[PDB]
């Protein structure tokens, strides 16, 4: 950067250092980008986006030569604000000076903090939305399918249960590859040694399951999430991805902030079983 | 391309990332490709393949130096017509403009819906051939092997099942690889975690199948197949593989089709079992 | 393309022309320029601030030519016939009046006599002289207490705007010609509104605008049996800034 | 600051526009030039029929808004013009204020307005509901202020309320009673929300009399980013300086 | 005590730094000896092979 921060107290080169520490502590910590798609940077130039929903879906057809009616699917169209989720820190005079003095690498601690709670909010936001904007999540989304879960205590139970899960999305013609999102309680019940019997649950659900088992802190008390992948059904639009800013000098001092702006597009919601007590 | 489709909207480009989604998309969802070959790209100057069908084989000799007669086993020729497999969507004419205008990456996301339906298509035509072309599939061939399965609720049942059936397969002087392909219902059995013990039938089951087991959304309740892999059993002639093309615009629009030809060639109806209830 | 430029030339100067002569909505709110395309929505922020969103909508009808007739109309060296172009271009103008007038429920978009934020004011009997310039000085009163001093639109109903067709008692002049200084932007009538309704408007293009994509247009659909299919299209919306601006005369 | 020099030149364009077309008390005082900012007081003579020299001090009227980066920086993108609409909200509040100051004075600074001022000539108005009765009154108000060797152009600000109940027609008579009224009043009727109620004011114009000392006008200074946005404030430096009291007569209930 | 982010269409003006104790620490030494002999050292120059670091 400094392009557009002059006044910047840092050069390029801890501009850099700044932004690879932010994505690098963003990476380890974004759950919910491990099974969603990404639709590209968009720019500055967008400020709602629009999202299609549909309920029916029409088979292929078998012919020696084409035919001449073409079948296209309806679908509800509805308008979405992208939001913006932001966090600050501060870096000392004091301590940057003596590191320009020394020239050693300045430290940046605060930017881990401030980049994770980013993290942690877009997670929130994704698995459960935006009230005031009015935005759906995967655990709220109308149009979706509901199952109860019995006792995990036991030994097969969550077995059942996602046997049963997989079933009902299987009923409304989805056969893609499979992915399941688990509070910690539930994950830990999954991993519980038994008394009668030797099993590990986890070795056994996972056959089903191709496209990874997860846990997410953001999830309370026994609830869970069953989704057919792939982006036909649902992704992630990012106006900009993570970046730092200056905010501007104050008390000798320099506050920076780290921001972004993402929204989540659900397109067939026949594609989601969620697991409740 | 855009050489033949001087009013489509998209460039080259757009053409080549559409082309890279489709091919994408149908890559996961084609189950039939990871154990039959195929026949390369034939082209646009055959309408008609040659199947050539054997009952019986011969056996090598061992000698200080070569015959003078030679033997080669008879065949029953057959002419199978190769179908097409078609499916529409459709780009709206607002949202591209809008992405021409904001040099914007476009969204493709009909278009993996399509494809995802012509795969599951071509699967279906591949288990289960055509009626009306009349094109037999691996469940419905003339001079194949069937077994009888019992019940997989209980413990080893299914493996004494498998045992079988490869005893039969090996019957017919066959040794070479096996592959097994099961249904939902019963895939989901063999995972199952049992009471009395704290077996993995899976585990067991792989030691024979070396060359995988799969599971399948297109058969139905309890069936499976055994097939002995080799391209001189069976295989896949594909005249044109995944493509797309501009219907023309209508209605201010743009609607495109993805297509495809293949047909199914099986050469020695004795390698395939086929378990059912 | 069965037409040249010539013919493309007098098809897109009727449509325009057409249109022109009926819009109402034109004569008193400004416009938010040709944006483009590259825009889909837009925002709005009611000053009272709160800010929404409003989705452009799209405006359009389609009419037909034959082949034979053009065909003879080359043959014979004579003028090209387009009424079915004026017909179709009168429709979308008296949708887009409407539109203006009233909103799109389906859209959300409020409209001038429904917005929320208005004054509302209850008219008496019209039949008497005198009355409709008492009416109309207690709306303007009413406008002003709210900070509103500036040009004032009136637009009535057919039948009021008749009924202000009087004499206006002790001073032998028509009660018209005592409006028409008050409200120094001109008085409209328009058949959208029904019954014994009005609306006066503070202009300005602070207080409300029109914001348009793309202004009426045709475009060719491609040829259909030999025949040629055509549609005439536009992308129109309004903001409106300030509701305390307005003041509906009802009844 | 964000913007270049077209966009300044059109926020500038806006506020003038905006004030201009808001302002009352400017459009029948005289103004004593712009006098710059190296002055902070003025001195203000009063003959009471003498002279008495009073300090006044010159206040400060400002109000601020904000940009939102998001705005233009989609603006810039799409090629479309800037949307200026909380200057034109600060103009008007600021002018609201200014009305309101020479109209009521300020108690912080003990500046008298023309409705509170010592001096001044005061009128009971009766209902003016009936016609003919607001034009004795105003009739009776300039003949009070006739006897004091004051007999120049005239002007009358009422409340909208009074000013809404003069668009009738004169009994006995073709005319209205605006026409009637304005006969008397050279320099013009005006209304302003300001006044509340039935009340008014009569006032002789001229320099001699009373008069507004602009040391700044109206302008847009930048307070620099804040939180990525943009503010700005609209600020401008005056005062009224009234010289003969008796030259205000005030229609009261 | 941390804070968490926030959600918005636009940026707020108002920044929430957390507060910290600060302490001063000195950096110690850690170290170990060991010893090479002369006559073995001596004996690998001579011979050119390479020498025993096992000490270290």
């Amino acid at each position: 950067k400094t392009q557009l921060f002059p006044d910047s107290p840092l050069t390029d080169q801890d501009f850099s250092q700044l932004d690879q520490t932010v994505i690098d502590t963003a990476r380890r910590q974004l759950i919910g980008r491990r099974f969603i798609e990404l639709y590209g940077p968009l720019g500055r130039g967008i400020q709602s986006i629009f999202n299609d929903v549909f309920i029916e879906n029409y088979e292929a057809k078998m012919d020696f030569q084409g035919s001449f009616d073409t079948d296209i699917e309806t679908s509800k169209r509805v308008n979405y604000t992208i939001p913006l989720l932001y966090k600050d820190f501060v870096l000392y005079w004091r301590d940057l000076e003596q590191a320009k003095v020394l020239d050693i690498p300045i430290d940046f601690s605060a930017a881990a903090n401030a980049a994770r709670d980013v993290a942690i909010l877009e997670d929130q936001m994704i698995f459960y939305g935006s009230k005031e904007f009015d935005i759906p999540g995967l655990m709220n989304v109308k149009g979706r399918s509901t199952h109860l879960i019995g006792n995990w205590y036991e030994s097969g139970n969550a077995f059942q249960d996602v046997v049963e899960a997989r079933n009902k999305l299987l009923e409304m013609k989805h056969n893609g590859p499979f992915a399941l999102v688990l509070s910690p309680e539930l994950y830990s019940l999954l991993h519980r040694v038994h008394k009668d019997t030797n099993v590990l649950e986890i070795e056994h659900v996972r056959e089903l399951v191709t496209d990874g088992v997860f846990q997410t802190p953001v999830l309370k008390g026994k609830t869970g999430v069953l989704v057919n992948t792939g982006r036909n059904n649902l992704d992630l639009a990012v106006s900009e991805d993570f970046d730092t800013a200056y905010l501007g000098e104050e008390g000798m001092n320099h506050p920076f902030r780290v921001y972004e702006t993402v929204v989540l597009r659900i397109k067939r919601p026949s594609a989601i079983c969620t697991l409740e007590d």
